[PDB]
C-alpha cells in the first residue's frame, strides 16, 4: 500500500518542467523525491540519471515499491491506489515494469530481438518504470558512465533478462511520442483509445514534449475557482518589487509618446522603469528623459544586466508596439505567478485583426504554426493560462527565472524569437493569459 515515486531532476536549478512534475504529484498525494535537485547535469546518453538514482537507492533501506519517472517532460495523473491496482495486475511476480513506446531506440537493430507482439507498442522506454527497490537496485548497482546511453541499458536487460515486463496497454505509462491520433484529454484524464486505458503518467517524450505541454491547458491538479474572474478587478495586498524594461524607437516619437502614455497609467507603486531606445535622437532622449531618466540608446536586443544589479523580483518586459489598457493588469499577473508558472504573457491582438495575436500555439522550424486550439484561444472561447511555444511583447518573469538562467541565447538572430528560444532550451514554460481584456498591438 506504500509508494515512492524518484523523479530523475538533475539540475542545480529547478526547471518548470521539475515544477510541473512536483505540484501534479502534490495533487494526487504521491510522496516523491527529486533525485538530483540542486547537481549539475552532465550527461543519446542519461547514463548520470542511472548513477543518481543509484545513490537515492542507498538511502531506501527496506525494500520499497518505487516508480522511476523523468521529470521534465512528465506528469502524474493518478493517485497511489489506482497505480498500485495496475501494478498488480500487470505483474503478479512482481517484476520490473517499463513503459512502451513505438520506436526501437538508440539502437534500431534490437528489433529482431523484442518479442513478438500485436501492439504497435513493441519497444522498451526508460523515461519510467516501477518495481521493488532491491530489484531495481541489482539492475543498476556497478554504474554506468554518465555519458552511456540509459535507454540502451534498460533495453538489453530486458530483451537478455526475465527481471522487466513492458506495459504494452499503456495502463501505467504513456510514451506520447506520435501517438496524438490515440490520446484524447477527457475527465482531467488522458484516454488512449488503441490500447483502451487511461495512463498515469503522462509522458512528453522527445518532441511530444509539446503535446505534453498542449494538453496541460485542459488538465487540473484541482477543481477550479469558478469565481475568479467575478470580480475582474486585481489589487495585491503588497507589491512585490517590478523592473519594467521598455523596448522603444524614438524615431517613431508619435508612437513613443502613446505607448509610454498607456505605461504610465498602468497603476503600480512599487516599480523601477528602464528605456532601452533602438534610434539615437539626442534632443528626443533629452525630452523624455526629464520623466525616465533611466535611458539606454543604441539598444537592439533584450537586456538584462540592469535587472541583475537591481532588488526587484519581476521583471517586466514591454514593446513599443504593445498597447495597454488594462491599468490593473500587473496585480492581475502577479497573482498567478506559483509553481511552474513563472513567465505570463497576456493575449493581446492586432486593433485591426483581433486574431492575430502576441502568441503561437505551435511552431514548426521554428516559425507560427496554428495549433488546434488556437482560434478557441484568440477567440476566447476558452480562458485560463496555456503552455505555449512563444510569446511576444508584453512578458512577465519571475527573478527565478531571469537570475538563474541564460536568455540571451541566440539562433535566430531575432530578440524576440531568441528570447522564447532561450527558455524553451532550458525548460522554462511560457503561459499565454487570455482571462481579460489587456490591450492590442499596433
Ligand atoms: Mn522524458
Amino acid at each position: 500500500d506504500n509508494l515512492l515515486v524518484l523523479g530523475i531532476g538533475i539540475s542545480v536549478h529547478k526547471t518548470d518542467g521539475v515544477l510541473r512534475f512536483e505540484k501534479y504529484c502534490q495533487a494526487h498525494n504521491l510522496q516523491y523525491m527529486i533525485v538530483g535537485e540542486g547537481k549539475k547535469w552532465n550527461g543519446a546518453g542519461g547514463g548520470q540519471k542511472i548513477n543518481e538514482l543509484l545513490i537515492a537507492l542507498e538511502s531506501i533501506k527496506d525494500n520499497k515499491l518505487i516508480v522511476v519517472c523523468d521529470t521534465y517532460d512528465l506528469i502524474p495523473l493518478s493517485g497511489p491506489e489506482e497505480i498500485l491496482r495496475k501494478y498488480r495486475f500487470l505483474t503478479p511476480d512482481n517484476k520490473v515494469v517499463f513503459s512502451s513506446e513505438l520506436y526501437c531506440w538508440p539502437d534500431a537493430s534490437l528489433v529482431e530481438r523484442y518479442p513478438k507482439v500485436d501492439t504497435k507498442y513493441k519497444y522498451l522506454n526508460s523515461g519510467a518504470f516501477m518495481g521493488y527497490r532491491d530489484d531495481i537496485y541489482e539492475m543498476i548497482k556497478n554504474g554506468v558512465k554518465d555519458r552511456d546511453d540509459d535507454q540502451l541499458f534498460f533495453s538489453i536487460k530486458f530483451i537478455e533478462t526475465d527481471k522487466i515486463v513492458l506495459d504494452y496497454k499503456c495502463e501505467l505509462f504513456q510514451a506520447m511520442y506520435r501517438c496524438n491520433s490515440d490520446l484524447v484529454v477527457h475527465k482531467n484524464r488522458i484516454f488512449n483509445g488503441y490500447t483502451n486505458s487511461y495512463p498515469v503518467f503522462a509522458h512528453g517524450n522527445g518532441p511530444a514534449k509539446k503535446l505534453l505541454n498542449h494538453m496541460e491547458g485542459y488538465f487540473m491538479t484541482e477543481p477550479i475557482d469558478g469565481s475568479s474572474n467575478t470580480i475582474n478587478t486585481f489589487k495585491l495586498d503588497n507589491e512585490p518589487k517590478v523592473f519594467f524594461a521598455l523596448y522603444v524607437d524614438s524615431n517613431d516619437l508619435s508612437a513613443l509618446k502613446q505607448f509610454l502614455g498607456k505605461v504610465a497609467s498602468i497603476q503600480y507603486g512599487n516599480k523601477v522603469i528602464y528605456l532601452y531606445d533602438r534610434s539615437d535622437n539626442e534632443q528626443n532622449r533629452k525630452l523624455i528623459q526629464i520623466s525616465y531618466p533611466n535611458y539606454h540608446t543604441g539598444v537592439t536586443k533584450y537586456v538584462f544586466d540592469d535587472f541583475k544589479k537591481s532588488d526587484a523580483q519581476f521583471y517586466f518586459l514591454l514593446e513599443q508596439n504593445c498597447i495597454i489598457t488594462k491599468k490593473d493588469i500587473l496585480h492581475e499577473l502577479i497573482m498567478q505567478v506559483k509553481d511552474n508558472h513563472r513567465v505570463i504573457s497576456p493575449m493581446i491582438g492586432y486593433e485591426q485583426n483581433s486574431t492575430r495575436t502576441n502568441f503561437w500555439g505551435d511552431i514548426e522550424d521554428g516559425y507560427y504554426k496554428r495549433s488546434e486550439n488556437y482560434l478557441d484561444l484568440a477567440k476566447h472561447k476558452v480562458r485560463g493560462l496555456w503552455n505555449v511555444p512563444y510569446v511576444y511583447g508584453v512578458i512577465l518573469m519571475h527573478e527565478s527565472v531571469v537570475r538563474n538562467w541564460d536568455l540571451s541565447m541566440v539562433k535566430y538572430n531575432d530578440k524576440d524569437m531568441d528570447l522564447c528560444f532561450s527558455l524553451r532550451k532550458h525548460t522554462i514554460f511560457m503561459y499565454m493569459i487570455n482571462n481579460n481584456n489587456y490591450g492590442y498591438m499596433v
